[PDB]
Formats: C-alpha cells, structure tokens, sequence
DNA sequence: AAACTATGCATGCTCTACTGCTTCTGATCTAGTCGACT
C-alpha cells in the first residue's frame, strides 16, 4: 500500500512546472513544501493501522534529484539515442 | 466381301531439364556508448 501508487505522475510534473515558472525562491519553496505536506498527511492517513512501514518520500525524491540516483544503472540512452527512438516510434 | 490388325495423326496431361529476371537472405562494413589504459 505504498503512497506512490496513489499519486499520479501528472501532479508531480505540475508541481515541478510551477516551481520552474516561479521566479522568486519563496514561491518555489512554498510549492515544494505544500506538495511534501500533502504527501506526509496522506502517508499518515494511509498507515494508521500498520506498525512497521518502509514507505517514504524516496519514490518522488529520486525523480526530483536524478543526479543522486545510484540504485539504477546507466540507462544507456543519451540525447541522440532518445531522438532516434522518438523518431522511430512516432513514425514521423 | 467382311472383320481384324498395322500404321499414322491430333490433343490433353505430366516429368524433366534448361535459361533468364526479380527478390530475399547471408555476409562485409561505419556511427553511438561504455569501458580500459596512459
């Protein structure tokens, strides 16, 4: 019953887009804090009955900070490979 | 004078081979990524 299974990726993408659009640091910090607080409240609500929980903010934190990813090996797809795959798949 | 048989022709179906054109597949080759070394 991980929290990440109830959080659409669209919400995280929208939060990141709002953070990027904002100019002042205050707005970015406010958006991130609101998202984290919502996640924490949902986590508390979900795990009321469970005693030992391994669920955390890792699923979103790893995506927010890809430069700190070490569990996942190199994807092997750089910009050129990604462009080639997009061209082939989209049938452009 | 009548019946049987040798001879031949015309045509459809089938195996077998050969020549040539087109397409598919195995083999011969450069770009991208990770890694080794110095």
């Amino acid at each position: 019953q991980t929290v990440a299974s109830h959080v659409p990726f669209a919400d995280l993408c929208s939060t990141l887009e709002r953070i990027q659009k904002s100019k002042g640091r205050a707005e970015k910090i406010r958006h991130f804090r609101e998202f984290l607080d919502s996640w924490r409240k949902f986590h508390d609500a979900l795990h009321k009955n469970h005693k030992d929980v391994t669920d955390s903010f890792y699923p979103a934190m790893r995506l927010i900070l890809p430069q700190l990813e070490r569990e996942r090996m190199a994807y092997g797809i750089k910009e050129t490979m990604l462009a080639k795959l997009y061209i082939e798949l989209l049938n452009l």
